[PDB]
C-alpha cells in the first residue's frame, strides 16, 4: 500500500521565537500501524537555540497513529495527496506558539515542512531561561468539524525544581484528498508519549520518540 | 471507614445564567471505590430553564472517583472536614460559568453546597435556545499547584445535527484538612463518562449518571 508497515520521514522547520529566528532539519522511520516513530534532529541555523527545545517537541507525525478499534483512520486516508495541520499553543504565563504543517508523500517519503511563531514568551520564565524537563504523557480529544479532523488538549510541561507549566493546545486537520474518498471517524482519543532518547550540545541534536494510539473511551456505558 | 463503601449524597445549588436565576436540589448515591454514582435532581425555582441543562452537570462529586494504580486520594482523605472547589468553565462563543462548591460530610451523607454563575451565552447560540444533546466521554488532567490541586481539560457538548461546542474547564481543588496530614499525588488522569439517564418537565427533573477513573496514561 502506500503507507508501508514501516515509513521513512524528512522534516524542514523555520520559525521565530520570540525575536530569535532559528532552523531545524529532521530524518526518522516509524511503524505507522504499531503507533511508533523516532526522529533525529538537528538545529540547522540560529543554535544554540535561547529558549527550551520542548515547545518544539509536538511539532515535529499524524501518520505514525496505531488506530484500534473501529476507528478510520483520517491521516493515512489522506494519501496519496496527504493532509495539512495549524495549532495555536497558548502557555499560562504568556507565551502563544502558532505552528503550521504541511505533510506529502514522494519517492515512498514522508515530507514535513513546518513553520513556527511564538511571541511573549517571559524572558525570565523558564522557556527562555531553558529551565524545562520534557512533556506528561496525554491525551487529545479528536472529533469531526466540517469535514476536518480538531483537536483538543492541555499539555503539562514540567519544570526544573518540580511544579509543571501548563498549555492549552488547539488544533485543525484538513485533508487534500476529496471528502468524498474518505470515511470520517467519529469522537475518539488519541493517547501519547512523547520522550527523548538522547540529546547533545545545548538540544542542538534531539532524537525524539513517540507512542500513540487512538481509542474509543475505555469506560463502561449505560445507554451505549 | 467515615467514606463508607456507600454513601448517599444531598446538594443544594443556586446559581443565575445570562439574568435567569434558578434553584436545584439533589439526592442520590453510589459507590465512592468503584467510581460511580446517580443523581436524582429538581429545579425547585426558575423552572422549567430557559437555558440548556447541560451546563450545569459538571456542577452535580469527586468522592466517587477510583483510584488505581498507586494514585492517593485527595478528596476522600480530606474528610471529615470536606473540601471546596472553584471553576471557571470558557465556552468557545463566549459563555463563561463560574461555580463555587463547598463539600462537607454530616451524620454520614455527603452534602454540596454549589453557587453557580452564567454569562455571555450568545442569545441565539446553541445553549440559550437548546440545541445541546450532552457531554463527550473526557480526561481531566489533575496536578499538584497553589494551595492545593489544579484541574485543566476541554469538554465537547454535543449539538444537534451532529456539531460540537467546546469549552475550557480550569478548576482549583483546595482542602479544609491541614496539608501537612495527607498525601499528595503526582501528575494523573481522571477519565469520565457523564450521562443523562433520564429527564422529565422540560428538564425540571434530571436524573444523571457519572463513571470516574483516576489512573495515569496506559501505553
Ligand atoms: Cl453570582
Ligand atoms: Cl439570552
Ligand atoms: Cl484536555
Amino acid at each position: 500500500e502506500l503507507i508501508k508497515e514501516n515509513m521513512h520521514m524528512k522534516l524542514y522547520m523555520e520559525g521565530t521565537v520570540n525575536n530569535h529566528h532559528f532552523k531545524c532539519t529532521s530524518e526518522g522511520e516509524g511503524k505507522p500501524y504499531e503507533g511508533t516513530q523516532t526522529q533525529r534532529i538537528k538545529v540547522v541555523e540560529g543554535g544554540p537555540l535561547p529558549f527550551a527545545f520542548d515547545i518544539l517537541a509536538t511539532s515535529f507525525s499524524k501518520t505514525f497513529i496505531n488506530h484500534t478499534q473501529g476507528i478510520p483512520d483520517f491521516w493515512k486516508q489522506s494519501f496519496p495527496e496527504g493532509f495539512t495541520w495549524e495549532r495555536v499553543t497558548t502557555y499560562e504565563d504568556g507565551g502563544v506558539l502558532t505552528a503550521t504543517q504541511d505533510t506529502s508523500l514522494q519517492d515512498g517519503c514522508l515530507i514535513y515542512n513546518v513553520k513556527i511563531r511564538g511571541v511573549n514568551f517571559p524572558s525570565n520564565g523558564p522557556v527562555m531561561q531553558k529551565k524545562t524537563l520534557g512533556w506528561e504523557a496525554n491525551t487529545e480529544m479528536m472529533y469531526p468539524a466540517d469535514g476536518g479532523l480538531e483537536g483538543r488538549n492541555y499539555m503539562a510541561l514540567k519544570l526544573v525544581g518540580g511544579g509543571h507549566l501548563i498549555c492549552s493546545l488547539k488544533t485543525t486537520y484538513r485533508s487534500k484528498k476529496p471528502a468524498k474518498n474518505l470515511k470520517m471517524p467519529g469522537v475518539y482519543y488519541v493517547d501519547r508519549r512523547l520522550e527523548r532518547i538522547k540529546e547533545a550540545d545545548k538540544e542542538t541534536y534531539v532524537e525524539q520518540h513517540e507512542v500513540a494510539v487512538a481509542r474509543y473511551c475505555d469506560l463502561p456505558s449505560k445507554l451505549g
